[PDB]
């Protein structure tokens, strides 16, 4: 029982962290197989960062230029190319701790673990979901690009994201790992502004799910709706439409708690109408939106990985 | 910026996690040089738990009984031990990982990190606070036991907590790994009560502080108070008595903010007294006891450890 926001285990990310190097300033990359992944603007002075021209930044240097250490093993650089937002190094020696691993890119509302790292070297880990508006909501200080964010489904890495900015309100972006950003930020040193933020209506309901499993029932009630009726509470309250596809996702967890997914549709339709009246579900005052079904489902059954 | 409850990176520990059986039941051990742990309800049948004499059936039991399985390896025991609540397995092989480590004895309010973990393999990882009445707020199903909570200082690992029991309310309990349970609980299937929970004061200002240096500003007021004075407001609200050591604890952080920790109390005794208004701090409508000073400056600093 219990119910908490958990991390995958980073062991097999954290083998592949590096310190990546060139000029002043360092940040962290990415070593799978014999190639270093890391975010361009490493290659930025602090002049040209307020719109820096990669293509004729990149001119500037050579192999030599860029330094790579996993750990105090200092790797040998014998290329290097430039894939949308990211620089891939290929280093002489390939990386013996590389994990089987994909590289995918993730969809809105998915959800990730981040490892936050700093010289090369990991600081922590947490869970975070791709915002509707493409952002994460995240925990990275100076230093921290080149931090990735993760799946891991059995023994296979799936790298989603590579941290790359802070935007001005305190939020996060960045690309996947072919260096395409989640959404339309730009990595330069400018203000760029996030749309507004709905809420993830499938999560908020697989949310309910695991609080029903795990004994938190006060919010159940004996009302329905439809998925047009509550749709139109979901725009007024800014919670992303419901769709059928969702309705079929949210159905394996309508099947273990005997509650058809309408029904819990419509306690959540009176939570955003009257709030919680000061009570709480599994220890939140909120209504949590970082939780995908599967989430909920790898928590209740325990599903492990190594 | 931003703030999140980070777990340690948690690669030191998943190379200790071994699965451990004795007839039908499989829980988890931890593997450090040649010595397994485990605890000691391993060597229950599901109709013993109810007040087992533990001498009595450690007595019934040899070393061959014991099946330890490192991933697909099985350990050779070669000898057995009870120490307080956890069985010490002696094996033939040293685990090649062993990191540095200690044993550590941890405090009330004190946080660590959770790897969850089933049949030897990990699951995922969170972080953590020793409640005031000596329980965790965990996630932990069947086959959980023995699954272990740490710290990480630089390069040693610091085993504080093993995990043993789920209580009727659904938080947790269980040993350090000298096999002492925190709290007065015992391992057999027993009506347990956890004693009244207190929110642990210290941490809650050192959230409001994190809280402040990344923006969140809207409670700090004009007012003070005096530590006798918030202290009536304490017990009244639930909340462990704040003392000198605890400001003094809090003092790096009232010298980073420009606010002493009677001008920060202040603030907080007017949330305890008026709730939050509808609005919210770091992402949360509830005040958060489970980040200690050192955790926000850990986080706030950018500490990291391999
Ligand atoms: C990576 N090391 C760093 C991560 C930031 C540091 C602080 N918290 C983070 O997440 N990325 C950057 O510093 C990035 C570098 C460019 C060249 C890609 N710049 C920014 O992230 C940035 C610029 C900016 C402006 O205008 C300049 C205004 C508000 C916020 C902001 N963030
Ligand atoms: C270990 N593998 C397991 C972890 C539990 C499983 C369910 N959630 C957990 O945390 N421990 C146990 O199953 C443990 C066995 C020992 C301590 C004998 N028993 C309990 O954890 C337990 C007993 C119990 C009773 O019986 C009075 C009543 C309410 C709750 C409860 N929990």
């Amino acid at each position: 029982s219990g119910f908490r926001k958990m991390a995958f285990p980073s062991g097999k990310v954290e083998g592949c962290m590096v310190q990546v190097t060139c000029g002043t300033t360092t940040l962290n990359g990415l070593w799978l197989d014999d190639v270093v992944y890391c975010p361009r603007h490493v290659i930025c002075t602090s002049e040209d960062m307020l719109n820096p021209n990669y293509e004729d930044l990149l001119i500037r240097k050579s192999n030599h230029n860029f330094l790579v250490q996993a750990g105090n093993v200092q790797l040998r650089v014998i290329g290097h190319s430039m894939q949308n937002c990211v620089l891939k190094l290929k280093v002489d020696t390939a990386n013996p701790k590389t994990p089987k691993y994909k590289f995918v890119r993730i969809q809105p509302g998915q959800t990730f673990s981040v490892l936050a790292c700093y010289n090369g070297s990991p600081s922590g880990v947490y869970q975070c979901a791709m915002r509707p508006n493409f952002t994460i909501k995240g925990s990275f200080l100076n230093g921290s690009c080149g931090s990735v964010g993760f799946n891991i489904d059995y023994d296979c890495v799936s790298f989603c994201y590579m941290h790359h900015m802070e935007l001005p309100t305190g939020v996060h972006a960045g690309t996947d790992l072919e260096g395409n950003f989640y959404g339309p930020f730009v990595d330069r040193q400018t203000a760029q502004a996030a749309g507004t933020d709905t809420t993830i209506t499938v999560n908020v309901l697989a949310w309910l799910y695991a609080a029903v499993i795990n004994g938190d029932r006060w919010f159940l009630n004996r009302f329905t709706t439809t998925l047009n009726d509550f749709n139109l509470v979901a725009m007024k309250y800014n919670y992303e439409p419901l769709t059928q596809d969702h309705v079929d996702i949210l159905g394996p967890l309508s099947a273990q708690t005997g509650i058809a997914v309408l029904d819990m549709c419509a306690s959540l339709k009176e939570l955003l109408q009257n709030g919680m009246n000061g009570r709480t579900i599994l220890g939140s005052a909120l209504l949590e939106d970082e939780f995908t079904p599967f989430d909920v489902v790898r928590q209740c059954s325990g599903v492990t990985f190594q």
